[PDB]
DNA sequence: CATTAGA
DNA sequence: TCTAATG
């Protein structure tokens, strides 16, 4: 967490880096591993050979794992850090929409830059130019103080086209969290779960409220099930607009909707943690049930879930509200 | 790890 | 269809 630090750090430097520029999936495959197992050891890694005693901790890696020992840096690492072209990739995958594969793509082609995007908005697609269009207000934080404005809309238009709508904003909005980064629409109706073969227009119908509204003011995606898209604030009476932030709405068989509100509800720990728990309780959770475990090695037959308490009583665990759901 | 765009 | 990109 801190003695294993720097190697940490530096290996998943490395790695992140073959994994981008180049495409190295394995070698990047291989630092991670090493980078994990290091993260565990519970002592100083004193050297290389140290190190190497570990599974997944080569000749290679430990001979990285020396030079940064013995010399505070790491030249590969010093000169990817300088690189241009690698520079640009990581760059230009900060465009939402514009993941490895398309950054070097456009590196190749000369397009390394914001303006560089800009002059070429044909080489993009409506993803990519939506990404474009809002890279600013993608990267902004969203004040909690909004998510509340913007989950007030939210519910307000969901029960207006159907009162038998349930949406819940999941994720740190959910627990607490000072800001957000966008925002988690879970959604789900009576009227589809499971079975019940679908009612895609459940979806599409929400949207467009939101979009006739002017709360949704683009779409990044839009799936039967699934709708990805950018919203905004009513700006006031002027002299201050709102940024432009991403938004997702999914719709859920309302047979599953608090497990996956549980687990998208988080954090990645109390989730993991909780989880672990069932486990011992008899139990295993997912995304989407909760079914109880067979001795057999395994087990299936999904417990029936009416709120995130079910779910609770099921593993005999104390109610935790989102608010302390923090690990 | 599943959903969507696209080519 | 496959393959990229999001989460
Ligand atoms: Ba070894
Ligand atoms: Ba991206």
């Amino acid at each position: 967490e801190t003695l294993n630090g720097g190697i940490t750090d530096m290996l998943t430097e490395l790695a992140n880096f073959e994994k981008n520029v180049s495409q190295a999936i394995h070698k990047y495959n291989a630092y991670r591993k090493a980078a994990s197992v290091i993260a565990k050891y519970p002592h100083k890694i004193k050297s290389g050979a140290e190190a190497k005693k570990l599974p997944g901790v080569g000749t290679k890696i430990a001979e990285k794992i020396d030079e940064f020992l013995a010399t505070g840096k790491l030249r590969k690492l010093e000169k990817i850090r300088q690189d241009d072209t690698s520079s640009s990739i990581n760059f230009l995958t900060r465009v939402s929409g514009i993941g490895p594969s398309a950054a070097r793509k456009f590196v190749d082609e000369g397009i390394k830059t914001l303006e560089d995007l800009r002059k070429n908005e044909d080489k993009l697609n409506h993803h990519q130019r939506i990404g474009l269009k809002y890279f600013g207000d993608f990267e902004k934080r969203i004040p909690r103080e909004e998510m509340l404005q913007m989950q007030d809309i939210v519910l307000n238009e969901v029960k207006k086209v159907d009162s038998e709508y349930i949406a819940t904003v999941c994720g740190s909005f959910r627990r607490g969290a000072e800001s957000s980064g966008d925002m988690d629409v879970l959604l789900t109706h009576p009227s589809f779960t499971s079975e019940s073969t679908k009612q895609p227009k459940l979806l599409h119908q929400v949207v467009e409220q939101l979009q006739k509204v002017h709360f949704i003011t683009d779409t990044l995606s839009k799936g039967e099930t699934k709708f990805m898209g950018v919203c905004q604030l009513p700006s006031k009476n002027d002299e201050k607009e709102y940024p432009h932030r991403r938004i997702d709405i999914r719709l859920i068989p309302k047979d599953q909707y608090y497990c996956g509100v549980l687990y998208f509800t988080g954090s990645d720990i109390f989730n993991k943690n909780m989880r672990a728990h069932a486990l011992e309780k008899g139990f295993t959770i997912n995304e989407y049930t909760i079914r109880p475990l067979g001795v057999t090695g395994v087990a299936g037959e999904p417990l029936p879930v009416d709120s995130e308490k079910d779910i609770f009583d099921y593993i005999q665990w104390k109610y935790r509200e989102p608010k302390d759901r923090s690990e």
